[PDB]
């Protein structure tokens, strides 16, 4: 169902879903490529323990395409110029016991803008879950290794000062990647990233990249000073 | 082999078929978008018991769309602007005995135009085939259930006066949806509707919907008064 | 990793390429619409006797053609006109026994124009290989049959003269295609063979045609004189 | 023999070695107290496997200082004005297996100035190699505490800001040090680091420290804020 629809505020109102939901769907007429600054936080709220936090002002950028990675793409519409669904378990929905709801925010919007937000609701109930998680290479340093293990999905921002990517298989083999490599791999299993309202594909973004990660235990960066590098990894667990 | 070429006229002669087809390929130099009222009647004259009507004045826009969901599309060469693959059995063609045949027939077609037939053979032969069935929803009509146990595909008019829609799926659940979210889900599973000569693609009709129904057996309309709402679904079934 | 730039030259050097690899890249700055008579071979040498020939100044176009047929396709970028990856050994990359390494070639190129490899590194070893081989069809003759057992794909030169095309399956069955009728169904499966770099999308090339030969025991072509047909045929086997 | 000679480009191209050396003669016009940014990378290659890195990206000061420590140190001539030995095996040269080769390449030089590469073989071959590895204490933290267990050597950025620096050795013992009394400590064993061509000699480097490592177990760095702290660590093991 619809759940909100903001324009004329940079920042949105605290956001109360009581209402098992399975997906999320962001409507915006700002172009995919034009959002610059918009962020999102969604969590589970329970009304006697700790709560479940999923996402924490993570990027719309970074969210949507580790969302929509596969067969599936962003579209568009006559009003709308970016239309994408972020699903938030696997197959079925969120199952809510006693004095749980869902809480989403959103943060640095743009005045003259607008936003929509509407929920998916789903014939089932699992206790599978997405989490979205940051990790950042900063621009003093030369090289570092973060650790991927338990992950499937990452989005690596993308700058002319990175050289050097290390893959470490489960099997222990070390293999040496380029950005170019990296991403003529990641064009290989999901060609086209959006469809524009006009007619015009995209196939992918001239600022991220979409790393999927099977089988990969560790990743080595080297890269020179002067910028800092951002990964938002995407994983599914059970809470 | 090629089955016929019509221009000129508003109405084909009644084409018929000896040889085993298991597909027919409609091409024409008139857009997707732009096709408003012709139909299509396909029927085998069986020998031994009764008739099979596979189509009755099916309106070609929704046999092309019913047909072309999924992997595929319609595409355009640089002579013909639509060219559409259309199955009407599964796996293998359809099986005829010594004398048997199939009619087909078009109707309300435009006389400035051209509408080619084509048919292909297939090395197996089959007794599944799909049938397409009309549904209506009238003008004084507040609310209407539809079962669609058995369907797999479905094409909704798509009008203003349609409010809300409901899946009711085996289980029992019934989750009620909206045209937006309903636009947004379907358009998730084949992303491209259609591809231009110029090159652009298009992601869907502007007056159609296209449904596709897994484990559902329930729909339900809640729609205002003054508009009827016309419903093309597929099935699969051996004869 | 980075294995040859070529540019200013008819003629590249010999490659040698001693670590395994599973893939190579093909870059330049001329479209998959202007590639004409760019030739590449590829081998791998033994140091004490024999070589295995993988592919023999096989057309680049078809090359790059038979090696992007299914989900993915050919990509482009700012600076690249044309991207393509082409996998040398079905999933895991070449193995390589004492004392041998893989050489690469490039014939018939344009003086004024960048080419550059590169190749793709993999964390499994294999022993099934691709070989690429070339039938000829004559142009003083009519009608002929080729025998196609064993390989899963061919790429046919598309002319005028081709009147008709008869296959043979391996359960005896004959059925006769027209040129219009390959070209449709041959859609069905990847509608879209290359992405430009301004947005658009190319369905096919012109004068090149993509089969995919399953349960395809032969062929049998029936055409008018004036014109050689050219087939490439791509097989998979261990070595 | 010789390997290589660099002048114009700031980029060597990547060298390869196929003859098992043991020692590389790194010769410069630029003296050794000149060298600001050049970087070097050394690698053992496998054909068919995984690399053996031992230098990755490591500053040449660091390099020729981390090898000639002792008796030996980095000697002139008339024409050139850096002459370095650096040893990359134990006691022999490198026993290259079936398929390894060796692989070098310098990076960040300066286009108006020369540089030379020679390499070095004896009659004895051996498995023990040569590992650096580079070590970084943060332009905004306070105390650091490192482990050198198992190295035999470090090269330590000197810089102001620090103040003390502690050693634990391997019976428990703490002992700490001032920049003063740690240079004189080191120029206790090495008093002379190079010899210049007109005929003085210098003691040592203003910015960078050479501390021998023998039963030490960790360190602590005491400092203030302000910079960056780097430590290039070298040992010796088995491939």
């Amino acid at each position: 169902m619809k759940i909100a629809t903001i324009t004329g505020v940079t920042k949105s109102p605290e956001l109360q879903v009581t209402k098992a939901i399975g997906a999320l769907i962001l409507s915006s007429d700002v172009a995919l490529s034009a959002l610059t600054t918009e962020k999102i936080s969604i969590y589970i709220e329970r009304g006697n323990g700790s709560n479940v936090i999923l996402a924490n002002k993570v990027l719309l950028k970074d969210f949507i395409l580790a969302s929509t990675y596969g067969t599936e793409n962003t579209q568009s519409d006559a009003d709308n110029a970016m239309i994408a669904l972020c699903e938030l378990a696997d197959e079925g929905s969120i199952y809510l016991a006693d004095k749980e709801s869902i809480k989403i925010t959103l943060e640095d919007l743009i005045s003259d803008k607008r936003y929509d937000l509407h929920g998916i609701e789903e014939p089932q109930q699992t206790n599978n879950l997405f989490f979205f998680e940051q990790k950042s290479v900063a621009s003093e340093e030369f090289n570092k290794k973060i650790d991927v293990q338990g992950f499937d999905l990452a989005i690596m921002t993308v700058d002319d000062s990175v050289s050097d990517l290390s893959y470490q298989y489960s099997n222990g083999q070390v293999v040496k990647y380029l950005p170019f490599e990296l991403q003529t791999l990641s064009r290989d299993i999901d060609p086209i990233q959006a469809v524009l309202s006009d007619g015009k594909v995209v196939q992918g973004l001239t600022d991220r990249l979409t790393l999927p990660l099977v089988a990969v235990v560790g990743i080595e960066i080297n890269k020179s000073q002067g910028s800092i590098i951002n990964f938002v990894v995407r994983c599914l667990k059970t809470v």
